[PDB]
């Protein structure tokens, strides 16, 4: 979903 250090952790299209 993204290169960040939540994204990886819950899959979550925020960018």
């Amino acid at each position: 979903c993204c290169s960040n250090p939540a994204c990886q952790v819950q899959h979550s299209d925020l960018c």
